């Protein structure tokens, strides 16, 4: 039987071990990290565009009370691309960007300061909710050192919840018991290309700028498990 | 009390833990993952070939039923070997290449998705019979500009198990709690080299090439432990 | 209820017939040490692109009550702070593209396991208390070996670090994972200052990442520690 959104429920109690029932509802919120690396030379080429895990501080409101949150954002299933303008020093050349598709995964492990995270190794009955949210490309220039600036642009795709697992958060002290959160994909409007090139009409979303402008992207949910925890 | 090859035996239960002694026979599949990197200029040499960790999923039948497992295979104490044919822009070089040998250990990580794997967190009496496999290297061309081609060919190890500890293979998404195998080596016939120069007679695994096309490479054995895990 | 009796002991402080709370009291001497990744600017030779921190293990023994205790450390930072120095782009002009310093605003962690008891199924721990004593960590020099011209030098930089917390952790090596207890250090910038000699760079407090072992074989804090640990009772 439960009573609020936010409660702890004993499920059974031994002297050293208790089964609990914890209901969160939560607000998860995230951001990607790129690594763009550029190739020497004169200036016009970039040998790398790929994405790399990101983690994301925050606090927020739970029934009038200040939550801490901790997410880290991962993906896999990239899917290389590269643009060529020519062997030349001067001629523009990405040799690998990442994107992400339908074939990718977006994954955001997620761990608040309440006790339901509180040495949260053994679940069971482990039910999740969440919404979706729309993740957008901002624009990314190379500045090359002479000449027109192309610009890549546009990419869009849409998180799906599609699976929850547990999982640990390795910051540089703490080491967070968390839940991580799968998001399967939906390449949304609009395509990315990139201009003063024929790239254009690509769907998915680039490395070169994933959180546009955005501090963080926002998923609220909420879950319910069972735990079976320390008594004491 | 044992009765078969497969079996889940029940120790001793409290309404929360318990302890079970777990035997399985298991079939290892693994295989190796390297980093080839190339160097600047025309495009005649190489800065690395080293080995990365190489994950492989895949189902066998075990009692009539089929398993899925996931293993991971990662080696330490590899040996830096290098190949300098000239100076010029235009000479062939492999700025460092490495090779397992007697020095070098291989590590195999296994999971399957029966219940001795659930939860494996506390082990007791842990106790595994393995067979040993041999690992060759297969060839590798080094396509350069112009003129012939260089081939690293040749190299072998056989792996002879060596211990077992507690491990976790950190994927994508799940965190699967697994047995790490170690493996010693030994070199074996045939010894490597790389055609066009006078590299010849050497031992060890190099990794250019080493799962020689194969999709993977297989040993058979068993374990029994004791676990102690959740009841529910 | 359970009461100290020494240094080093382990006390039953509960019983059941899986598990167990034990109390686990030790002296510890931890020994760690940095590391850094040191990198040139391909080219020619007057250039660094990269001298920064990266973890580092030590493993070692000490006595504790006539018994030899084997220890493994992985030292690790964060927090540090990015510098360059840049004399030129010029082929032949001297430049480091970054080199990371660590400063008041810097964490040094470092995860500490022995082979005794204690350590043994450290997973469920509470009542975590430690002791330990102040270290203060100098750099030593590192010479930037040129083609031409005087050699300029990193020199000087300290920190003391002074523990701020301890949690669990496990330090994940080749084999075994180690269950292990993570100690933070803040630390607190000490004189003297590093400079970079045949250069305009001087008077900068904190430690560099070029030589931050200063020639030691291992940096020292000691203290102890007491911890309440639920473990299995088998």
């Amino acid at each position: 039987m439960r009573a609020q959104a936010n409660e702890d429920i004993v499920v059974s109690k031994t002297s050293l071990w208790k089964e609990m029932q914890y209901n969160r509802d939560i607000t998860i919120r995230f951001k990607f990290a790129s690594s763009i690396v550029k190739s020497g030379g004169l200036g016009y080429k970039w040998s790398e565009i790929s994405f790399k895990p990101a983690n994301y501080q925050y606090t927020y409101t739970r029934d009038g009370e200040e939550v801490t949150a901790h997410t880290t954002c991962s993906v896999n299933g990239m899917n290389d691309f590269n643009f060529n303008g020519g062997s030349l020093p001067t001629d523009f050349v990405i040799s690998r960007y990442e994107v992400i598709k339908e074939n990718s995964y977006v994954y955001v492990d997620y761990w608040d300061d309440s006790q339901a995270f509180r040495n949260m190794v053994y679940v069971r009955s482990l039910a999740a909710n969440l919404n979706s949210v729309i993740c957008t490309g901002g624009d990314y220039s190379f500045a090359l050192p002479v000449g027109q600036w192309p610009v890549m642009t546009g990419g869009a795709v849409s998180l799906h919840s599609a699976g929850v697992t547990l999982s640990t958060q390795f910051t540089d002290f703490v080491s967070l018991n968390s839940l991580r959160f799968r998001f399967r994909l939906t390449v949304e409007e609009p395509s990315f290309s990139i201009t003063r090139t024929r790239v254009s009409r690509l769907y998915g979303l680039p490395a070169a700028n994933p959180n546009n402008g955005k501090e963080y992207y926002e998923v609220a949910g909420r879950f319910s498990l069972i735990s079976l925890v320390p008594s004491n």
